[PDB]
């Protein structure tokens, strides 16, 4: 039973983490778990650490010693999600093409597609969407989609992207916003016209009666308020608590400016 080489369980986590081939290799042949959880770490395997850090060399061994490729942490995340969403392109084919599963959903409900989205990382979700068979509409705890991080965020590619593989601009979030109130809300003059090209309703309300140009006075979006003023978007309409966008918009501003203006010149 004595060793005069002895490794520590953590050990193997971290090495996965830094990259070093060659110890983590003589762990696992030294008989080391590779289905390890770090208790003191968020129940991390280490094969989360090798797909966080995109070395496919050590997951691939980790794979080969036997480790569960659809291992979750506490925050129940699988190793394809860490991979996806440190933008990891030849990690996230190898777990995929091993067997990694897509479908699953983390502590807030997101998907490998979610985190790669969110973070404008194009290459990954262009792999998601061609060699797998995830869905461009899937939506989290608050009922949101893809798109509606990437907008949020404005990866205008991504967008353009997730609008040519199917992502419906209709669907409504768990508080009835669209993904044009996002775009409003972010700030994204460039995916707010793909938008409304697309046919898109300029005067779609939320749970608040909020039109997209009283989301965007009230985060003091200017190039938005000037491309829905353009479009000629309700000045007049009121939401649930009875404001106009002229309410919403933040005193002595360019974006009162412009609608204190545009009120002023529709009255008569």
């Amino acid at each position: 039973k004595p060793k005069k080489l002895r490794f520590h369980p953590k050990q193997l986590y971290f090495s996965a983490r830094q990259g070093e081939l060659q110890k983590v290799l003589l762990m696992l042949v030294d008989g080391i778990d590779p289905n390890f959880k770090m208790e003191h770490q968020n129940k991390r395997s280490p094969l989360h650490a090798a797909a966080e850090a995109g070395h496919v060399d050590i997951c691939h061994m980790l794979v080969q010693a036997g480790a569960n490729i659809d291992t979750c942490s506490e925050d129940q995340r699988t190793p394809l999600m860490e991979a996806a969403e440190n933008n990891h392109l030849e990690a996230v084919k190898y777990l995929i093409k091993a067997g990694a599963l897509v479908d699953p959903k983390d502590a807030e409900g997101s998907t490998c597609l979610h985190l790669a989205a969110k973070k404008g990382h194009y290459e990954v979700v262009q792999y998601l969407l061609s060699n797998g068979q995830m869905d461009v509409n899937c939506q989290d705890d608050g009922g949101w989609t893809p798109m509606i991080w990437a907008t949020e965020y404005k990866h205008v590619d991504l967008v353009k992207l997730l609008l040519s593989k199917g992502s419906d601009i209709n669907i409504r979030d768990n508080e009835e916003n669209i993904c044009l109130h996002w775009a409003a809300f972010s700030g994204c003059v460039d995916i707010a016209e793909i938008l409304l090209a697309a046919k898109c309703d300029l005067h779609a309300v939320n749970i608040h009666g909020d039109s997209p140009l009283h989301i965007a006075a009230r985060e003091n979006r200017y190039d938005c308020v000037v491309l829905f003023l353009s479009r000629d978007s309700d000045v007049t309409l009121k939401n649930k608590e009875g404001e106009t966008p002229l309410q919403c918009a933040s005193l002595n501003s360019q974006v009162w400016s412009a609608l204190q203006m545009s009120k002023a010149l529709q009255d008569s």
